[PDB]
């Protein structure tokens, strides 16, 4: 009800009906509208009309420029200020801190960043409030997996954003028949504004609304809620992916007994017809796009994916591990993606996809550091800054996090099986980052219990995926530091208990490491492709082939066990060698860092195994 004609926004629905929301939908959005004050509120059906026209309307106002070369694809110039997911301004709230994150020893953590609710509300009510005025707000019912999955979960995002509407339609399921889906059920809680009311105060750069200053992507797991301001850029925006399906995820997986991890999901077939799943967990930069959809070298083997950033896995009444891409499509860096790097990405970006920040041709293509590809005479470049640009000017035409935004249909690759509600059963796990020295080209963990240990132990070097800059070796267990939902020591018991599972049938752990590097600074391992040698490797492993070498840190190949041939000048000894030297600081370092980061939530089975570990590389 009402006393005057300020709470029913019926008036200001351009798309829709509130009526046909399902109650908890219609107060969520109402709710939010009263509070925004956006001056229309359009209601996403996700049909290929409204697609259009969002599209056609974003083209009107200069946010996005068709790229005449291809089949309806677009691009997009943000704010250079707004050009990554932060994980400085990103926070979870929980009434007890230790929820969250571990209680540190010494230092503060880097496992989560934690804020009260009396703090956010005070940040919240200093943000939202008409926030969306003069805008519209775009209301995504989108589900996180196939519809019907029994590990699918439905959100509703409310947003300001054409550029958000537009990037969900591609990374979810997104329209009418999740609404009918969803019914009365839960669903999780997404508020986004680009912080940028109107009339504007600050002018817009690139014509990207963003509010660098208030950028803030909050949790609110015990209310099933995500609040993101300031910022319309990726993970901090496209709230299904980072902040739903990973923040949000791992903690209700934790309650529910299920697994939402930073994994690649692939298929893999050997040249005898057997197909094995497998799913490995590297941190931003380090190659998941390139190995889920990797164009192996061997003969007869292939490749299959089924997801390239998030799996969400469940062990089933027969004890398998099966896992599901909550996604719907790729959202990958453009830079370094090559017709000789990854040739299955480069086939599915030609069509009915969304460029940020990339460099435009002159003809209407896109360019980037590492395309790898020659341009026609008189072809011109223009920077994602929007200005002329020559290969003699140190200013990279694209910058470093730019992106592809694709539907996954359209990987000429994508498993067959990347929409069945079933899932694909797990058979191994991969972890893995950069390390340019010290850690061997793969070796297979020992046990369940040293298998975690080695996923808590993962360490890389800073890329470019956050904030991060320098040439330095972080932390980054499980490739999850930056999602974590909640106590990463609960984490590791949580991991640990799948043992305990009745007739689970527990995948093999490896680690692997594309990077490493020799005295001179140049990669030992080709990578790329060539890494389907050692995926045949582990392929053998999990069958049960005796072609591992006991050492210190786990199995390795034997010597031949590695298929090499066509290589043959690769430095085998240098690759898998390993020093007491190395190891022995390794260890303390993963002891300082679990000792402080974990401190009393870290499992004692955990500790264990780093003493296990510090043992026997004791007796090198
Ligand atoms: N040396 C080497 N570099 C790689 C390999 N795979 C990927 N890369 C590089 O790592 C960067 C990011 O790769 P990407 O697949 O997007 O990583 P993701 O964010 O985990 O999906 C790209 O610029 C690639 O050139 C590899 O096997 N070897
Ligand atoms: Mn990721
Ligand atoms: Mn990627
Ligand atoms: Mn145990």
């Amino acid at each position: 009800p009402q006393l005057h004609n300020g709470l029913d926004f019926s008036a200001k629905v351009i798309q829709g009906s509130l009526d046909s929301l399902p109650q908890e939908v219609r107060k969520f959005v109402e709710g939010n509208a009263q509070l925004c004050q956006p001056e229309y509120i359009h209601i996403c059906d996700g049909s290929e009309e409204e697609y259009g026209r969002l599209l056609a309307h974003m083209q009107e106002e200069g946010v996005i420029r068709k790229l005449k070369k291809y089949d309806n694809c677009w691009l997009a110039l943000t704010d250079p200020r707004d050009v990554a997911r932060i994980e400085s301004k990103t926070v979870i709230i929980t009434q007890e801190q230790r929820d969250t994150v571990p209680i540190p020893k010494s230092g503060q953590s880097q496992l989560g960043r934690w804020m009260s609710e009396e703090d956010f509300e005070k940040a919240f009510n200093a943000r939202f409030p008409g926030c969306m005025k003069g805008r519209t707000m775009y209301v995504i019912p989108f589900s996180m997996g196939p519809l019907g999955s029994p590990l699918a979960k439905i959100g509703i995002e409310l947003t300001d954003s054409p550029y958000v509407v537009a990037s969900m339609r591609i990374m979810t399921r997104m329209g009418t028949s999740v609404l009918e889906a969803l019914g009365d059920g839960e669903f999780i809680k997404c508020l986004h504004s680009v912080g940028c009311p109107l009339p504007l105060k600050k002018p817009l750069v690139n014509n990207w609304a963003c509010n660098p200053e208030l950028t803030l992507i909050a949790h609110l797991p015990d209310r099933r809620e995500i609040i993101s301001f300031g910022s319309g850029y990726g993970g901090n925006s496209l709230l299904g992916k980072k902040c739903f399906a990973l923040r949000i995820a791992s903690r209700l997986a934790k309650e529910e007994g299920w697994l939402a991890e930073h994994m690649l999901i692939l298929g893999i077939t050997n040249p005898e017809g057997k197909k094995k799943y497998l799913a490995a967990a590297f941190p931003s930069a380090c190659g998941k796009t390139n190995l889920a959809m990797m164009n192996p070298t061997l003969p007869g083997w292939k490749v299959e994916c089924v997801g390239d950033d998030i799996a969400w896995m469940k062990f089933d009444a027969q004890g398998n591990l099966r896992a599901i891409n909550p996604e719907n499509g790729f959202f990958g860096v453009a830079p370094g993606t090559s017709v000789k790097t990854n040739p299955n990405a480069i086939k599915t970006i030609q069509k009915n996809t969304i460029f940020t920040n990339v460099a435009e041709t002159s003809d209407g293509g896109v360019y980037w550091e590492g395309i790898d590809e020659p341009l026609a005479p008189g072809v011109t470049i223009t920077s994602w800054k929007n200005k002329e640009w020559r290969p003699q000017d140190e200013e990279p035409c694209a910058h470093p996090n730019s992106r592809f935004c694709t539907p996954a249909s359209q990987c000429p690759i994508i498993d067959p099986a990347w929409e069945s509600p079933e899932g694909v059963p797990i058979e191994g796990i991969i972890f893995g980052g950069r390390r340019p020295a010290g850690v061997p080209l793969v070796y297979e963990a020992l046990s369940w219990q040293h298998g975690v240990f080695v996923g808590a132990a993962m360490r890389s070097e800073a890329t470019a995926a956050a904030e991060h800059k320098g040439k330095v070796i972080m932390h980054d267990p499980f490739a999850m530091r930056p999602f974590f939902g909640y106590n990463f020591g609960k984490y590791l018991a949580h991991w640990l208990s799948m043992a305990h599972r009745p007739a689970a049938k527990l995948p093999k752990i490896f680690h692997v490491n594309w990077f490493r590097k020799d005295k001179n600074g140049k990669f030992l391992w080709p990578g790329f492709g060539e890494n389907s040698r050692v995926l045949e490797w582990m392929f053998g492993r999990i069958e049960g082939e005796d072609s591992a070498k006991l050492t210190p840190i786990g199995y390795v190949p034997k010597e031949d066990a590695l298929n090499l041939k066509g290589l043959g000048d690769v430095n085998v000894e240098e690759l898998f060698g390993i020093s007491k030297e190395f190891w022995e600081k390794e260890v303390e370092e993963i002891d300082k860092y679990l000792e402080d980061q974990v401190n009393a939530d870290l499992p004692y089975e955990i500790e264990r195994e780093l003493r296990a570990l510090k043992q026997r590389i004791s007796q090198m």
